[PDB]
């Protein structure tokens, strides 16, 4: 019987990553090939099997760097990045491809699905 | 021209709730009266003025305890702690006035409005 604030998930996420774009609190770096990404472990567990995977283990989980695999492309995984903090998802015939096997690596499996209707629809 | 996913920022903050549930990378503890709650410094900031101002300053920005004023009622706290990771407000004749007190002391605008919305109604 709750009083649901339908603005409210997404007034967080906004803030979320304004704290990303002024790096407060964020306790962790991805270096994806020559780059780096600064974000907060809590946002990438609660939008990636992957990186749950990485962080509720343990031996993983105080880790200030994470090195991503090398074949990684780096302008997929920031579209990818920006999806977790925004909700938006920057998908194009030039960039498609390599947004859908970096979400197949990070276990996104909405933006996987929406990678194959992109395909189909085009 | 980004597709927009709907669900995903509440989708992130249902599984922030469950980080919170199993105490995974919580990093203060907030203390009221006698009471104690464990959360995420990054959501406490996403969601009321109070704690943005706190831990924005680099003074106070590593404090891993923070104790509230002893006026604080422990009960609307914990209401608004739940609101602030799921978006819905327990709202009831025996706790608004606590729960309106509580909101205006932790800067959340919209619950501090919904209250008085609640009075106006009732
Ligand atoms: C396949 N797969 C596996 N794991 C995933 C996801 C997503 C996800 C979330 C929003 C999205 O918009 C998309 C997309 N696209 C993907 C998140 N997680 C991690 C997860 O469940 N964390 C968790 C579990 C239990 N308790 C606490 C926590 Cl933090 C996923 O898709
Ligand atoms: C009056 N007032 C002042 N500050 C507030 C809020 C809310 C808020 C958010 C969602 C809600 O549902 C409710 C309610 N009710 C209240 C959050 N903040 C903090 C803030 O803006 N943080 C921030 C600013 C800039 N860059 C990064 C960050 Cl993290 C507020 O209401």
């Amino acid at each position: 019987s709750q009083i649901q604030f339908t603005r409210h998930a997404s007034d967080v996420l906004l803030n979320l990553n304004r704290l990303r774009s002024r790096d407060i609190l964020t306790d962790v770096v991805i270096v994806v090939s020559r780059e780096q990404f600064r974000a907060h472990k809590t946002v990438l567990m609660a939008c990636s099997g992957l990186f749950y995977s990485i962080f509720t283990d343990q031996l993983k989980r105080n880790l200030s760097v994470i090195n991503l695999d090398p074949e990684i492309n780096p302008e997929g995984f920031n579209i990818l990045l920006d999806f977790m903090y925004t909700s938006r998802l920057n998908l194009r015939e030039g960039n498609i491809m390599a947004v859908m096997a970096t979400a197949m690596y990070l276990q996104m499996e909405h933006v996987v699905d929406t990678c194959r209707k992109f395909i189909k629809a085009s």
